[PDB]
């Protein structure tokens, strides 16, 4: 699938970095014609067929395929691709109020405040796991503020740069995701689904609930290893305070067996949640 090969420069003017990867660069941009602004999401491609370095396009065009299905409160919105030799270049929809990540380190939060952006995360992930879309790379970094002065912000998921179509219940391929979120199917190069999503959602509580991670070792090994043991507890000196159900809600989705753990319907009636 080829994409729009007019020059960028020539609609768009960028302007504040938003965030920088492994092999693309996201930057503030506005639409020449309309004054409406986004984010530019400039992907390297890869220059030989053999090369480690740059995405492939087998990759670029999934994540692309993967946006222009989603239309969500609680997900990212594709407006436009560019392409040129160097680069696909995504016009995403902007979403300017920071990382969770950042939010969390001004803050620990109240169950309230976490089950509030929780039940959003929630709601974003039914949708894609209605449609069968897995994120595969689910964590602080990948959630992001609309507005960050708000008493209960909005959010939405980004980067579906590892997000697969799971259309016959699992996909065999490597995830590279991050080890602090992976879940153990990931770690153990196991077939993967939806699951590994609710896996990462545990994670994530977790860590909103206490600001610590349940897994994170001294090195990345380490990490990896603690997770495929699940080796994580409640510390007292994070949780004395957190209810017992929050608690049943992680303990649910922190489950090795893929078959075992919650799934998105799960976690949506479980008591913690449901109103
Ligand atoms: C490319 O590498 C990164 C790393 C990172 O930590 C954050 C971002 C931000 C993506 C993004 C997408 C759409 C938006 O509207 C606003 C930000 C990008």
């Amino acid at each position: 699938t080829v994409f729009r090969q007019e020059n960028v420069d020539d609609y768009y003017d960028t302007g504040e970095e938003l965030g920088s990867g492994q092999f693309a660069v996201v930057k503030k941009c506005r639409e020449k014609s309309t004054g409406l602004q986004y984010a530019a999401k400039f992907i390297k491609k890869r220059r030989t067929k053999s090369s480690r370095r740059g995405v492939s396009r087998e990759d670029i065009e999934r994540e692309v395929s993967i946006l222009k299905e989603i239309q969500h409160p609680n997900v990212i919105t594709l407006h436009e691709v560019y392409e040129n030799k160097t680069d696909v270049i995504l016009i995403l929809e902007l979403v300017a109020g920071g990382e969770l990540f950042d939010f969390l380190a001004e803050k620990s939060l109240t169950e309230e405040e976490a089950t509030e952006f929780l039940k959003q995360i929630l709601n974003g992930v039914y949708y894609l796991h209605s449609l069968q879309i897995a994120h595969f790379d689910l964590k602080p970094e990948n959630i992001m503020l609309l507005d960050r002065n708000v008493p209960k912000p909005r959010i939405k998921i980004i980067d579906f740069g590892l997000a697969h179509k799971i259309d016959f219940g699992n996909e065999f391929k490597n995830i590279f995701g991050t080890p602090e979120f992976v879940a153990p199917e990931i770690v153990n190069y196991e077939p993967l689904g939806l699951e590994a999503d609710m896996w990462s959602i545990g994670v994530i509580t977790y860590i909103l609930l206490s600001g610590a991670s349940p897994f994170l070792g001294d090195t990345k090994q380490e990490t990896l290893a603690n997770v495929s043991a699940v080796n994580y507890e409640f510390e007292d000196e994070y949780f004395s305070n957190t209810s017992a159900l929050a608690k049943d809600f992680i303990r649910r989705l922190l489950v090795k067996d893929p078959k075992k753990r919650m799934t998105i319907q799960d976690s949506l009636q479980h008591p913690w949640i449901k109103p």
